[PDB]
């Protein structure tokens, strides 16, 4: 599923992402924006370490989600890969808060460095009512 802006800021408040460990809704969307453009069936095989990135937050296969074929690989927010896949972003979120729960924060995507930290996100959520 491709979710459209406004749409996604309300299913991701719903589901508690809202100022989740100090991380703004904004913060959220201009990293799954800048990750997959808001596709939850979103994949990069990373040739180099042979892991796999999934889904809308692009969580990767090396420490997150099981996925079988990620050499030495652990399962941190304990689903299959698979889970990452699917229409309905509840089991991603779940993961995508586990992710935040270590040291890094929202910093443990480099796309959300790239693109989102320092910058003007407000335009993310602007007139989707959350």
């Amino acid at each position: 599923k491709v979710f459209e802006r406004c749409e996604l800021a309300r299913t991701l408040k719903r589901l508690g992402m809202d100022g989740y460990r100090g991380i703004s809704l904004a913060n959220w969307m201009c990293l799954a924006k800048w990750e997959s453009g808001y596709n939850t069936r979103a994949t990069n095989y990373n040739a180099g370490d042979r892991s796999t990135d999934y889904g809308i937050f692009q969580i990767n296969s090396r420490y997150w989600c099981n996925d079988g074929k990620t050499p030495g690989a652990v399962n941190a927010c304990h689903l299959s890969c698979s889970a990452l896949l699917q229409d309905n972003i509840a089991d991603a979120v779940a993961c995508a808060k586990r992710v935040t729960r270590d040291p890094q924060g929202i910093r443990a995507w480099v796309a959300w460095r790239n693109r989102c930290q320092n910058r003007d996100v407000r335009q993310y959520v602007q007139g989707c009512g959350v």
